[PDB]
């Protein structure tokens, strides 16, 4: 088992907000990432605007402070970092993708999911079926169901 937090009480907050969606679409959608990974667990996630936030959601392009640099369109759509002070929890989205709340561009809802995971202590899945598995793809989120695996992870984690 890797880090965890060690609370179920958890504070995020969204640094920026990517032009290419409407403010009140973003907050949707990391709203409802967030609400994937509470349905299946003890947490708790609140949006808060600035002090202890315990993960970030972040914005940014290229070369962005940390040791994670992002590579313009294409390739990696996000990194997150697991639990832990500072930048640990904190979620990181390739402006140089194109965010959407549908099936163009890149989803910013599935791929939240996928982050928030990482945030909350989950690394990659084999399986195919899992929102942890390593390449993104589609799937609308009145579909979207977290797998079996995906429970199995986070539950093994948090109960
Ligand atoms: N296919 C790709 O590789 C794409 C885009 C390609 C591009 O335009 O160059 N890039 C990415 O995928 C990068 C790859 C980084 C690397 O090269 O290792 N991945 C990252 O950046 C990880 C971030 C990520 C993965 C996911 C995801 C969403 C849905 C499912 C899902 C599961 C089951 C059923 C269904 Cl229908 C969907 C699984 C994973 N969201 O954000
Ligand atoms: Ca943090
Ligand atoms: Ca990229
Ligand atoms: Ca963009
Ligand atoms: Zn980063
Ligand atoms: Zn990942």
């Amino acid at each position: 088992m890797g880090p965890v937090w060690r609370k179920h009480y958890i504070t995020y907050r969204i640094n920026n907000y990517t032009p290419d969606m409407n403010r009140e679409d973003v907050d949707y959608a990391i709203r409802k990432a967030f609400q994937v990974w509470s349905n299946v667990t003890p947490l708790k996630f609140s949006k808060i605007n600035t002090g202890m936030a315990d993960i970030l959601v972040v914005f940014a392009r290229g070369a962005h402070g940390d040791d994670h640099a992002f590579d313009g369109k294409g390739g990696i759509l996000a990194h997150a970092f697991g639990p832990g002070s500072g930048i640990g929890g904190d979620a990181h989205f390739d402006e140089d993708e194109f965010w959407t709340t549908h099936s163009g561009g890149t989803n910013l809802f599935l791929t939240a999911v996928h982050e928030i995971g990482h945030s909350l202590g989950l690394g990659h899945s084999s399986d195919p079926k899992a929102v942890m598995f390593p390449t993104y793809k589609y799937v609308d989120i009145n579909t979207f169901r977290l797998s079996a695996d995906d429970i199995r992870g986070i539950q093994s984690l948090y109960g």
